[PDB]
């Protein structure tokens, strides 16, 4: 009754990896629909399976890290694309490849030649952030993510070439089959991973019905508009062939607010931090306030990823509230924001794998981070107007 698993067998049962393996209610789910010219975030109001979203979510975390990680080198990341089409979804981007060259641990541990991009794809907490240090702002910390895309996808192909080589091979079957790779000369740049997830699993049809596809592919999209408020100036985001132009936080707040208060007010900030590693991160802000909205509300991209809970959020709240308590003695506090939340934060502990929580010491923004006085002023103000009618 004292069973042994190993990492493949226990990642397509146990949800503690990516969430649960079926249909589940996603609390908060959206997805990002096209009327007209126009682009306006939904509520997606139907069960869907959370680690089928996570597969997606890996892949394009590890793009946004490794634009992050080339930012600041001459070889950038310039391109993001993600697509999705017919169930298939991939996602590639240029900068440096994953190096083509054997790996001497991996070798020795399987008793064959393994490469790389085969330790990167296929062996359980393995990457380049194992040794991560306080101060990176990738989202990668586990050397997971991969292999979960790849253990819930019936084929994969990896791709990769580094300007002299390109390496391909096919992950099969959940990680049983793990193909030898091709090798070839090359002078391409970029890395790709190719996937069919396994739907069925994970409940939905085979085919995707109609409106499973609609869905998962409104999730994406707007998955790829929050990573192009992300990425720096010098990175697009495409889906499925056409550009994500939400490249500043004031689109995706335009982009949740335009059925619910269309026209509207948006307040921005820029919170700056006053020494080293903070203030290399600025967090980029914009606010909409309105009487309709019934609950605070906030979209939060940290280090890439969509986080729903942290101690950031706290920060911005309580230092709104004060005001508005102050301002309204002179004549609850935050339920009529809708807020987006956009950058890198130094330091900060995901609870988990999926990075649905960040933890930090609240002190972090108390001591260091400044809110700007005229968007709290205005805020405020708004706020107030509010209480007041
Ligand atoms: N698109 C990519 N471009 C370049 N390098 C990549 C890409 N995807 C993955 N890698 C590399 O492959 C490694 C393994 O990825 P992954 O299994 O997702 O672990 P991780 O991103 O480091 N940590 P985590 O995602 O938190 O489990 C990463 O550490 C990168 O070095
Ligand atoms: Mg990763």
């Amino acid at each position: 009754a004292f069973e042994i698993s190993d990492f493949k067998e226990h990642a397509k049962k146990k949800s503690m990896w990516a969430g649960a393996l079926n249909k589940v209610t996603i609390s908060g789910l959206m997805g990002v629909f096209t009327e007209d010219e126009d682009l306006m975030a939904l509520p997606i109001h139907r069960d869907h399976c959370p680690a089928l979203l996570k597969i997606f979510d890996e892949l394009i975390v590890n793009a946004t890290d490794h634009e992050r990680a080339c930012h600041s080198k001459t070889k950038k990341v310039t391109y993001i694309k993600i697509s999705f089409d017919k169930g298939v979804f991939s996602c590639e981007n240029d900068g440096p490849g994953i190096p083509i060259a054997k790996h001497e641990q991996a070798s020795l541990i399987a008793k064959r030649d393994v490469y790389v991009p085969e330790v990167a794809s296929c062996f359980f907490l393995a990457g380049t952030n194992i040794n991560k240090a306080k101060d990176c702002i990738k989202g990668g910390t586990n050397g997971v993510g991969l292999k979960l895309a790849m253990v819930h996808s019936q084929w994969a192909i990896l791709t990769t070439a580094d300007g002299a080589q390109k390496y391909v091979q096919q992950i099969n079957q959940r990680l049983d089959i793990i193909e030898p790779p091709t090798i070839t000369p090359s002078r391409e740049m970029f890395t790709r991973i190719e996937l069919m997830p396994v739907y069925q699993e994970l409940g939905y049809a085979e085919p995707l019905s109609e409106t499973e596809q609609a869905d998962l592919s409104a999730w994406i999209y707007l998955r790829a508009c929050q990573c192009a408020a992300y990425v720096g100036k010098g990175t697009t985001i495409y889906y499925n062939d056409k550009p994500c132009r939400t490249g500043s936080v004031m689109a995706l707040a335009k982009m949740y607010t335009l059925l619910s208060a269309p026209n509207s007010t948006i307040h921005t900030a820029t919170i700056k931090a006053d020494a080293k590693p903070y203030s290399l991160h600025p967090l980029q802000v914009a606010a909409v306030v309105s009487p309709k909205f019934k609950k605070f509300e906030h979209v939060s991209i940290i280090n890439g990823v969509n986080c729903v809970k942290g101690e950031h959020v706290t920060f911005l709240k309580k230092t709104i509230n004060e005001m508005v308590i102050k301002k309204f003695q002179q004549t609850d506090s935050c339920s009529n924001i809708f807020v987006v939340i956009v950058g890198s934060i130094p330091g900060i502990e995901w609870t988990g794998q999926r990075k649905d929580e960040l933890s930090i010491a609240e002190n972090v923004f108390k001591t260091h981070y400044s809110i700007p006085s005229s968007f709290l002023t205005s805020m405020t103000r708004s706020i107030v107007d509010i209480l007041l009618q």
